[PDB]
């Protein structure tokens, strides 16, 4: 039963860090990459915490936990995932795991702890269950602030970017840190096998850090991308509506965007560093040498790519991207350009711990790309399955399938779907959706989305099969 | 078995008319009003029409029925009424009744016709089903020009009031009279028992009529009530959201809003014609004396009331108190002061025509009400339950219990409840929530609330007994 | 709020008592039938024990409470009525009644104590949920000795008949009794309202009483019936199985018959005696005077109608008829002919106590026959709906509908429904189903049993459209 | 994409063939054994037609397919396995598969061609759907007439044994062969990839051969086992009761013990001959060199063991184990001495064809037993799983895990559960359950058994908890 670590971020994007050639240097990142195995084409299942999260730590889609939607934020119906789905908190603690938690939950008040893990420290520890929504008043009342023309301090937009005071020691993220290390103390010195779970907020918006992080990446010197604040042609209506307030950007002067981007960089460099203080521990303790790690983002975050801040109803590889490191120490590393999907979290640590099965795993174990490389996927189609029910009670039932060359996005609570070509488009501008020399494309993605919907027992198939009759 | 018309109108409000001594002179429905049963405390179950006419003629409430949401609009998840839901119009057919059906149906495409109606004339007659959700692209540009200080002919703002070309003839409701009047001219000449109804798209905003109803009422003589234009206090945030794209109403002059008024009062002045010609129609025909007779708007209409333009999540009487008068050839006329609900009407109709049950009633028949008075209900809750559990793909599970003197509304997506004292702030204007001289009153209320949750089998009660953990 | 005594017996058949011309001096029941409302064609809703008492307690059939077979007993999939379901019992405790329970409960483990009622005493009390069902090992090799040609003691055979030792003092009815005696003492020392359920396991077989009893009807002087002892002709094939071990009868001469009736007649007379110790006790303690009162059989017993022993899954009038008296001291004495249903017992109840509803009523309120007599049921069809759906762990899915002239059975797990002409075949020996004179008969049972699966929102409506096609 | 030739019979027993040492010569049957891979341990999910081939078509269990009894037969509740399944025989045709069936198929009327195969021959071919079910009045007359000592021609008791009249030509056994090689030669004029399943009634009782193989086994030579004709002794009354009227064998000399072992017998010798005349066709028509071929039972047949016949609610290996042998041409043959499951069928059929999957695979592919021989499990449990939900319309919900040691049987109808020593006891005489010294080996079942419950989503996981709690 091996040592098991997880090193979970909140709305961490796939392409910031230096190994993949990105503008913040990341050592401690960068190190764990070049050790393990990079999946440099993960894919996310769902773009929003709650429904991520399950589906990460459950190894299933949100239609079979019912987990679908954040919890415990307006306008939302759900409060916890269900005590019967115990994850692989429970099914590790089962065979005789010690299980620890630090940091976001947002799975329900008390959940690790209920599914017998030690949750050491967190938002979610001492909270009652069935509370109310978090309804954002203060958020409500600030944007309405940005679009009368004030400003915070310093000029900044707190609902945006905001320098924090005080130092690194400081910060929640420094907090989870010292707990991760207490844990990691703590495992060195049981007879048990270790299953460690650090899950920080960061780097969630509004994009923040204390100095030097604050003002180590240069606002004037951000490079930004060819989709960087254009206006959306032919775009589905939900990417138009401001769901959460701060999704009103009407405000943001190009220079309070590169600020979007320089304290988002700060964040990822304050990253880095929480994840070396961890890995270091792990050393100094005698657990590194056999420790199995994973580090991911629970889906990325806009920076104002398509004109859109943070996260909301939508598909863009900006958002559906996830960072992804799996380091087991008994193989060589590789790098896989294969697609690979949040449902494969759970089969793979499945495999790593001989984990009891609790029911469906809608994903794969990804020991056999880690032991092979790409060529253990000879023959597959190379495909990703995204989906985007509800966004905060608002639902979409949106599903997109995506290939090397092209995504198709199904919105079938709108008229307008998607269709890019990534070959000739990989910033996603142009809706070829309405486009005749795409009709082979698209009734290929028709297809294959089809069959996944079908596989995973996706209920929406039938609905699919009425949109797209002119396609089967 | 009777002969039954039931004439249906499209967020018509319960106050305007002459008989209730509003600003419209309605002869026609006055005349109704005197010769029937005037239900002057009628509630609709939701103040959206899918919703709403699905509990009308099926008699059940959403959660049974699946219907809980419009069909056939960004965002919606649904597109029809479900075909296992034959409604009155099937259960009459079965028992020998010629069912017709004119106009606005909301309940899916073909809806009446695959029920055995003659679907004589209306948007859903000729239409495919499983249609994508209509997304409202050319409202949100319009309401974008509004915003950017354009307007439409004659300076009038045509997502709000519009002055139609031509005349009455050439309306929507003068065809729908038309096709009513043929309607009642082919029941004449049947030996089968005759039930019509006649459902008008007015006055459904925008508020628009042609000359010389446009122009019959004065904008600048109306009066404006005591909640007109005021700054929500203390209201839950679905109340703040721009759900449709209209519902932007910064842009809004008093001059707008008043135009608003007089353009809804010359539709109300216009449905009075209708209402007269099929009326008229129905007496030159031979039908008039033996006709059972429902009138009913399937809710109200907010005119700037806290605010607020159409409909939307929310509970005020405006929205929430319908038009109802139920004409019973047989009974003396009586005036009727105890609530009613939309959930009465299928078992009125019931009662009147011998129709086989289908299922569970919700509600009550009225015909004991309509026989003696108020005092049939003499020894029970004067009580009317209320649900509001999305709009247009929004969840927000809202429930209001309302009696003569307070109003409860709980509002599951937010932190924010609502309590009214009807009494003494008949407005709504005070949400007196977190007052504790209301202790005594939401205890009650919520008591109430619990037992309609359990009587009617509403599986968010679970969820209510722990937001309102504090008053069971 | 009138106090309510229930007095609930097992198997007790519609026709033993001298009020009803029977064989058996039944002077206290007498005399409460002629005090009180006679329902002489009253039907249970299932000749079986754990489904006909969800019925009647809960108001609901067993498709929608999930008490659908007996509890505890082989082979059944069922434990108990779920805690959900809080019965009228848990209703009339939320309105501050105090209710008391006695006796057989056969609906879980501490049922009735879970529900709020002092659950006195009774074989239920202080059992364990959740245990293993019943298995008749010592029934099984009891039977076998029968089929082997022994006898018990004085040639009886105690699987059918039995002398008890002692007396009647000696036994569970006069422990039942007693314990029906306290609950009135203590219930008279109280202000508030009583509700209290006596609930006898005789007459259940094997029908057993002490002396005198044991020897009062002489077995040589019964009269036996037309449809005793005859070899069933064009029967459904669960007529025929050995369900329970006893129904092998087989080995059963004409004199054990004999006796089986001699025995039933003592245990009706016993329980005569059992209906005077109580009601003279509430006489003694002046609750008498304004009590009112339910007597209710569960179902009947097959006393060798048929060749037919104790019940099963069928629905001949000896199992499907039930005893019923329901006196309300303020109503002149009635006898009513109407149908009525094991399902009407809740609603009236309900209307008594003014019970809050807790979900659908799937019967109605005997008050308007109690008041008015048959003429309240004045146009309305004269029916009776039956189900068997189990038998101990084997499904058959009967249907039955009863006119005062015909009886539709089908029996969807076979190839042979049943029809009988109750008018020229009171007995039911003549299986008409295939006779071409009964078509009309058929079709119009068929037409009636439809429109209550519709109504009771039964979802074997499906097969029945299937299996009934030619009908329709 | 392989050619693939399913060979299935009803009823067939694992151990009747020579190449297991079974008294008959089966030389074309052991020749395939010798090619193919061989599955000794095979075990059947369910001792029952439908619920078997349900879970052998669809690769999932009767719980998630809803079919989980026999369809058509007094008393089940069932007709068809939902069209919604298309099984391996719709997934095969939707990749471009000829696929053919031939013979019994009990998942419905018109099922295979509704799935898209060529429905060649057989019964279900012709029929209407939602037939009633077929209630054994013909059996029921016969047995009777047995119990009253008379026997069929010849002596013979044609409900357990029968000579028929022609030779093998006449035989339904022949014709289906007949159509088989039809189908074969048919496949062999196409380019197009051939998926073929014939599925014989043979050897399902009545035993039944025309000359010679009536005479060929003399019943004076049988040998029987050590379980043949004992008095179960501590065994669940569901071995007891006479579910399909042939079981009772109360009437049975070992003389017609014998025979019904001769006519087993002779019909295995005909299954023989028609599995030669199949493989030498296929041989003919150059399909053999490259025919991926399965050979599988559906279930056992008890011939006396524990004295009962044919099959009904229970888990003894002669019901339980099935014949397996799977011939993939590309692989050197092997024994296979790992337990596998009817459930690993179609895992084995989608790895072969590159089948899409349509949902949960509850099995897992025996490619890699094939290939690499048992140490392909090293590490895992050796474990089977059975369920026996119901009988024909009885509920017994059993369950049974098998280890290559121990048996374990749930019984949640009854009060006895079962646990053998198969080491120690391996004909399953004696019942251990309430052997403390059984206390170790009982708990690891009972938690091995959770844990596959667990893994399947069986929602009887939740009473097993109840009835279990002692050993969790
Ligand atoms: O596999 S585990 O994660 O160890 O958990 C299993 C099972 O998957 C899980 O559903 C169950 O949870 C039970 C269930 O819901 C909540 C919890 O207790 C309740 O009473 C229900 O039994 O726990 C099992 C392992 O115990
Ligand atoms: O009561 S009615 O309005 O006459 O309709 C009843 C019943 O309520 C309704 O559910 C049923 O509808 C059937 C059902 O769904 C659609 C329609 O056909 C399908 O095949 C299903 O049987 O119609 C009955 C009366 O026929
Ligand atoms: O109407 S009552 O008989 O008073 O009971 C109602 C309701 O009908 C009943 O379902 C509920 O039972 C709750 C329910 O299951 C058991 C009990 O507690 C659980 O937590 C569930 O909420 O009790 C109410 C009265 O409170
Ligand atoms: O995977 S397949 O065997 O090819 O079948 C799939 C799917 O698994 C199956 O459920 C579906 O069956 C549809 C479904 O029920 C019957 C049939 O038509 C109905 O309208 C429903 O949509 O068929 C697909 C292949 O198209
Ligand atoms: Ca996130
Ligand atoms: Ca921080
Ligand atoms: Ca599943
Ligand atoms: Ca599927
Ligand atoms: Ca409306
Ligand atoms: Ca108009
Ligand atoms: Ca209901
Ligand atoms: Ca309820
Ligand atoms: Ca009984
Ligand atoms: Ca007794
Ligand atoms: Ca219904
Ligand atoms: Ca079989
Ligand atoms: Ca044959
Ligand atoms: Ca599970």
């Amino acid at each position: 039963k091996p040592n098991v670590l997880i090193l979970l971020f909140d709305d961490m994007r796939f392409d910031t860090f230096s190994y993949r050639n990105g503008p913040v240097s990341t050592p401690n990142i960068d190190a764990l990459a070049n050790e393990g195995t990079r999946f440099d084409q993960a894919m996310t299942s769902t773009g929003l915490a709650s429904p991520s999260r399950a589906a990460m730590f459950t190894g299933r889609w949100g239609h079979k936990t019912g987990l679908d939607d954040n919890v415990g934020l307006y306008h939302s119906r759900l409060s916890e995932l269900s005590l019967s789905e115990g994850s692989v908190i429970k099914r590790a603690t089962s065979i005789g795991y010690d299980v620890s938690y630090v940091g976001k939950w947002h799975l329900g008040a008390q959940g690790p702890a209920l599914r017998g893990a030690n949750f050491m420290w967190g938002h979610d520890k001492d909270e009652e269950r069935n509370g109310r929504p978090f309804t954002p008043y203060q958020t409500q009342k600030n944007v309405a602030r940005m679009n009368a023309g004030e400003r915070d301090k310093n000029g900044e937009k707190h609902d945006y970017y905001k320098t924090l005071p005080g130092t690194y020691a400081d910060t929640v993220t420094a907090k989870e840190v010292n707990e991760g290390k207490l844990m990691l103390q703590n495992a060195a010195k049981s007879d048990k096998p270790f299953f460690g779970i650090v899950s920080f907020e960061q780097p969630h918006p509004p994009y923040r850090v204390p100095e030097p992080y604050a003002s180590m990446y240069d606002y004037k010197d951000i490079k930004l991308p060819k989709n960087f604040g254009i206006k959306r042609k032919h775009k589905p209506m939900a990417q138009d509506d401001i769901w959460w307030p701060w999704h009103d950007v009407s405000h943001m002067s190009e220079t309070d965007w590169r600020k979007a981007h320089s304290f988002y960089y700060g964040a990822i460099a304050m990253i880095d560093h929480a994840v070396g203080e961890l890995i270091n521990t792990a050393k100094e303790e005698g657990l590194y040498d056999d420790l199995h790690i994973i580090l991911v983002g629970d889906q990325g975050s806009m920076l104002g790519e398509h004109n859109l801040y943070d996260k909301g109803p939508y598909a863009y590889d900006e958002l559906m991207r996830m960072p992804l490191i799996i380091r087991d120490p008994s193989l060589e590393p590789k790098i896989i350009n294969r697609q690979v999907s949040m449902l494969d979290i759970a089969p793979t640590l499945r495999q790593w711990m001989t984990l009891p099965l609790d029911g469906d795993e809608d994903g794969r174990s990804l020991l056999p790309l880690m032991k092979q490389g790409d060529s253990a996927d000879a023959g597959k189609d190379d495909i990703s399955l995204y989906a985007y029910e509800w966004y905060n009670g608002g639902w979409f039932g949106i599903r997109a399938i995506r290939t090397p060359e092209m995504k198709f996005v199904w919105n079938p609570g709108d008229s307008r779907d998607e269709l890019y070509d990534l070959k000739n488009d990989p910033y996603e501008i142009t809706n070829q959706i309405d486009n005749p020399k795409y009709k082979k494309q698209l009734t290929d993605l028709v297809h294959k989305m089809a069959g996944e919907l079908n596989r995973i027992d996706d209920p929406s198939l039938t609905k699919f099969n009425h949109h797209m009759k002119a396609f089967l």
